[PDB]
């Protein structure tokens, strides 16, 4: 069975609901294990960042309407940071799953083989990302929460003016 993970979201400290993901561990096992462990916090402290390998209290720092919502920068909160559970970054595992629909879970990166902790959730088909970002899961519930994140007003760097925070997270 494929694992299922969750985020409980708050927007300016007001609960917005839970997003649940299914992870395609049969396609991208190393990528899925990283995300799963970042949900539970179970791998402890990031090697280079020296901060918890954990999405708890992390933000959705980049929102682009009709494109995606992105988070997981636990160490800098702005896209510059993060790290994987393996230390630093890990390689792009599979391009098998297409970015052909809303509500797919995919790895953010800064070029080839730079997977860390940052992830995004598509909000429309984004096929041009195929071969660039590894899709590794999908929303199963909480689509309306994702839409509420997507519709946030953002600053000049596409960061929501509201704090879109992962209040709690884990594995089901
Ligand atoms: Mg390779
Ligand atoms: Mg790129």
């Amino acid at each position: 069975q494929r694992p299922r993970c969750f985020f409980d979201i708050a927007i300016n400290n007001q609960p917005a609901g839970r997003v649940v993901f299914e992870l395609f561990s049969d396609v991208c096992p190393k990528t899925c294990e990283n995300f799963r462990c970042l949900c539970t916090g179970e791998k402890g402290t990031g090697k280079s960042t020296q901060k918890p390998l954990h999405y708890k209290s992390c933000l959705f720092h980049r929102v682009v309407k009709d494109f995606m919502v992105q988070g997981g920068d636990f160490s800098e909160g702005n896209g510059r940071g993060g790290e994987s559970i393996y230390g630093g970054f890990f390689e792009d595992e599979s391009f098998a799953v297409k970015h052909n629909k809303e509500f797919l879970l995919s790895m953010a990166n800064r070029g080839k083989d730079t997977n860390g902790s940052q992830f995004f959730i598509t909000t429309k088909p984004t096929p041009h990302l195929d071969g660039h970002h590894v899709v590794f899961g999908q929303v199963i519930s909480g689509q309306e929460v994702v839409r509420e994140i997507e519709n946030q007003k953002t600053d000049a760097a596409s960061k929501p003016f509201a704090e879109v925070r992962i209040l709690s997270c884990g594995e089901l």
